[PDB]
DNA sequence: ATGAATCTATTGGTCAAGG
DNA sequence: CCTTGACCAATAGATTCAT
């Protein structure tokens, strides 16, 4: 059948509806160590890791966490999330 | 001064080929 | 089957643009 059980949205195999249904059951099985992401599809959180550390970029770590960052604009979007004070 | 438009960086949904 | 990753839309914040 390889159908969603919740939007009947058809599939051709059971690997893509079963990584579909994590978005209505809210299950995120894959989830980053070096931050709070968690995420439905494995291939999700290596791309996300990229944001951590990546060949091409420098690392950027936050002083207060000390979580690395690839980027130093999402660096700067962290300390206002999350040390705002 | 204000809001619309448009950038970047990143993420969610989708699809299908590699292992 | 699970893994992998390209592709396109959506999102949040930053910035530019129009008035
Ligand atoms: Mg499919
Ligand atoms: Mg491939
Ligand atoms: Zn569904
Ligand atoms: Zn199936
Ligand atoms: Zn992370
Ligand atoms: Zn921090």
């Amino acid at each position: 059948s390889d159908t969603c059980e919740y939007c009947g949205k058809v599939f051709k195999n059971c690997s893509n509806l079963t990584v579909h249904r994590r978005s209505h059951t809210g299950e995120r099985p894959y989830k980053c160590e070096l931050c709070n992401y968690a995420c439905a599809q494995s291939s999700k959180l290596t791309r996300h890791m990229k944001t951590h550390g990546q060949v091409g970029k420098d690392v950027y770590k936050c002083e207060i966490c000390k979580m690395p960052f690839s980027v130093y604009s999402t660096l700067e979007k962290h300390m206002k999330k999350w040390h705002s004070d």
